[PDB]
């Protein structure tokens, strides 16, 4: 039961919970990108940095999802965390095009979410996910995107060169 | 007169004014159920703080709100503050239920504030009451709900027990 | 591939993957019991922080074999999280007795590996599950009984207020 | 003679002394391969740290083991020091690849060690191979298989500027 629960409906609350999943499985999905960066024959440092930063920042915006759905007085329901789509995660170019297209999909759920938000006129919904959410997601997106361009000028003629030079002076930590 | 005055429909305007007098009014609530709780018969000081802490907080959201009337070239009109529902105000418990009820009022009446900005385009309406209004409320709300449960949990057969141990060991203060 | 392996067995390989899975599946399970006790109907903030940082224990455990893994030349194999088997958890009792059984598993998936180990003649493995692993999932384990027996002698006759007190006066934060 | 001795087989006592022989050659090929490395026509500082480092890290394990040996009641026993393998180590790669077999050779050694000592019954041995030994050369393995990958990476089609920007920008000191 709840004895607070005011203009938030069970379609916001659903999609609330679908979007934490997500969250979650993003989350998961970067864990598992960092530590094949890790892996004795791949061996990028600033890479296992970067993705296991996002990691952690996925799980933060699932909790900060959680946290809300409770002030709402909605209630969490938890699904299965599907694995990863890969096991492998092959270059670091690839794995940015990864990550990029796993940051569209969240982008997308969010103005759907929002959208839906609009629909049922919940003004706190959309206050909430304006700031550490939306313009979270552009920013990252615009970085991301930044990356993958500097990662495509790198590979030329010379990959494995590049592919070291981007980790060494770009992907950076600490 | 006004020289500044843009996009501010007097709908708008007079619904200012009434969430004004809703906020003061609230304001004058809480400091008569402080007081209450500051009865020799009643005597329990972490309620007087909790209580008159939302008194200051409800007279500066009027502020607020009168300080923004003016930024957008209305014009503040004052009415009557009634004076508040009740004398004396029971157990914790009938004043927690009684504050979160008002809270809920004050909750709608920025709802329908909300609503009435969308209906007549105006954003910086939406932008303030979304941050130190809507969010406010929900946690004020929230905090509400939980101390609810807390001061439910503790009345089973020794209310008096109960009342002092909510009030000694959540309501603290300073 | 790997130009490190040396004595590590596919057998260990594959159990130190399975119980990844059963560490961040346990941090999976504390992270729905933190949020349950933040329901405005359950409201026991002691109990979320006590569940939470356990959450966060069994994240680093997970991360520390994932680490260990790629040390030892093994490769990380990530499966679905299976989804917490409650979604609501009872009293902080219900909930106190469901984590020791969790960790009581744990602790044997523990004992099952350092047997695998022994019979593979793996020290490195056996040394690092004593460290951060063995023993503190023994303290960890105590903590809950002594936390289970206080919450057992505070039901008696009045379950709501030893409820209250216990999560006061046992379980502070910060 | 010893006052002292317990538990202590006179196979171990012998199979340390053999260990501490070993560390010591690895030391030697350190300094060796550090040197080579400062010569005027390879010229690589950051190949010479590197190597000297390690140097020293084998010499401190040779003394460690040496301590252990005296406070068990064993008597240490030296033998001559083999010269390194080499008296020229190629390229930046080549050096890796030597070093990580010398790793392998310790740390089989120090496995065999510990499988002696799990036959004769003698968990002191066991706890010290544990700590600053075992682990130790899991660490240092994986480092140097990191390196190698990065190096591999780095030859292509330029192998002089992927050496010159690996001593740069991996292997920086002080």
């Amino acid at each position: 039961s709840s004895q607070i629960r005011q203009n938030y409906s069970t379609e916001v609350e659903a999609a609330v919970n679908r979007l934490v999943n997500l969250y979650l499985r993003a989350s998961y999905t970067y864990l598992s990108l960092g530590f094949y960066f890790d892996r004795d024959d791949v061996a990028l440092c600033g890479v296992c940095h970067f993705f296991h930063e996002l990691a952690e920042e996925k799980r933060e915006g699932a909790e900060r999802l959680l946290k809300m759905q409770n002030q709402r007085g909605g209630r969490a329901l938890f699904q299965d965390l599907q694995k990863p789509s890969q096991d492998e995660w092959g270059t670091t170019l690839d794995a940015m095009k990864a990550a990029i297209v796993l940051e569209k999909s969240l982008n997308q759920a969010l103005l759907d979410l929002h959208a839906l938000g609009s629909a049922q006129a919940d003004p706190h919904l959309c206050d909430f996910l304006e700031s550490h959410f939306l313009d979270e997601e552009v920013k990252l997106i615009k970085k991301m995107g930044d990356h993958l361009t500097n990662i495509q000028r790198l590979v030329g003629s010379q990959a494995g060169l590049g592919e070291y030079l981007f980790e060494r002076l770009t992907l950076k930590h600490d």
